[PDB]
């Protein structure tokens, strides 16, 4: 575990981050994809063998000794909201059990349905509040990415408002 297990936002690349593990924001079929899931192939290929997973579920694979956990949110433009709010919340338990039996200090997590499968709508705060709910109870440093300037600053209120 973490001395003093904390959560942080970063603004950048989740391919460049400084964490003892990866969460992908999957496809269900393994696939490289778009955004965070396309940047992960890029920099951890050998991690995409046998990835494919369902949704609501997590994949972890091996890129050498550093682990790539597959995650799978829902993508809200095939679910209704109560299905898909219940996927969400699902892919990030079974993320806290993999960063739980992986025994890592640190992991690096995006925020799951809120690109390409957020149905055009903004899901930060449904994700975020999903992601705490999982990983409060785990000791591992979480370290999340984000791309947007707003995020950024909205994302660190939510972390600050708790502390
Ligand atoms: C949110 C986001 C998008 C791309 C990337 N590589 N990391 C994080």
């Amino acid at each position: 575990g973490a001395m003093a297990p904390s959560y942080r936002v970063k603004r950048m690349d989740i391919a460049k981050n400084d964490e003892e593990c990866v969460v992908n924001a999957a496809n269900p079929r393994g696939l490289p994809g778009d955004g965070v899931c396309k940047a992960v192939y890029k920099k951890w290929p050998e991690s995409f063998k046998n990835s494919a997973t369902p949704v609501g579920t997590a994949k972890t694979v091996m890129c050498g000794t550093y682990p790539v956990i597959h995650a799978v949110g829902p993508n809200f433009s095939n679910y209704t909201e109560s299905e898909g709010d219940r996927e969400l919340a699902a892919a990030y338990r079974e993320v806290a059990k993999e960063v739980t039996r992986l025994g890592v200090n640190s992991v690096a997590i995006p925020l799951l349905s809120t690109g390409v499968y957020s149905g055009g709508k903004d899901r930060l705060t449904q994700s975020l509040n999903h992601l705490f709910t999982a990983m409060d109870s785990t000791d591992a440093d979480v370290v999340i990415y984000c791309r947007d300037k707003e995020w950024e600053k909205k994302i660190s209120e939510a972390i600050q408002m708790r502390t």
